[PDB]
């Protein structure tokens, strides 16, 4: 959810 891997990072930008 939110995005991630995207701005800065939510948190599933995955580290």
């Amino acid at each position: 959810s939110v995005q991630a891997r995207w701005e800065a990072a939510f948190d599933l930008d995955l580290y």
